[PDB]
């Protein structure tokens, strides 16, 4: 089990409401934590305007919302890879440094993205001596801390 968690430096103050023209890190797309969960999530508040699939991309549609992101597997929408980090033709490939759980909470680290999409371990796992400077953003429109997933997750796993 696990829950998916949407990890936020302690530097900012936008909360779940706000997300609209921020950048983003996505372990990849397709996954659960890293996409399916945060962009369904979105799309059913109402934030990220999708009504169905005519000819429709839901990549189309979240490149018009985030202003940037790293999406490890982005097929169509190079704005989905413009956060990523690597060489000009691998660093958007589902592999690349910045795909997986560590990845993209790399990403948040080095200030490639606003906001990480990953797992409830994933802050302890990959940087357990500054989990102080992150918190999570919650569903109710708060910010609380890492070590309160249990309170603040988008969906348990
Ligand atoms: O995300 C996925 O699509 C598949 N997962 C499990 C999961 O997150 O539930 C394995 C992994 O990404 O390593
Ligand atoms: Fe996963």
């Amino acid at each position: 089990s696990y829950y998916a968690v949407a990890v936020v430096k302690k530097g900012t103050d936008f909360m779940i409401k706000d997300l609209r023209g921020k950048t983003s890190c996505h372990t990849g797309l397709g996954r659960s934590a890293g996409w399916n969960i945060p962009i369904g999530t979105l799309i059913h508040r109402g934030d990220i305007e999708w009504e169905g699939i005519e000819s429709g991309s839901v990549e189309q549609a979240v490149a018009k919302f985030f202003s940037a992101s790293c999406v490890p597997g982005a097929t169509t929408e190079q704005k989905l890879c413009r956060q990523c980090k690597g060489d000009a033709k691998t660093k958007c490939l589902r592999n690349a440094p910045y795909s997986g759980y560590s990845g993209a909470f790399q990403c948040l680290k080095d200030g490639k993205g606003d906001v990480a999409f990953v797992k409830h371990t994933t802050v302890q796992e990959n940087a357990p001596e500054e989990k102080d400077e992150y918190e999570l953003l919650c569903l109710d429109g708060t910010r609380q801390p890492v070590d309160s997933y249990k309170t603040c997750n988008w969906a348990r796993v």
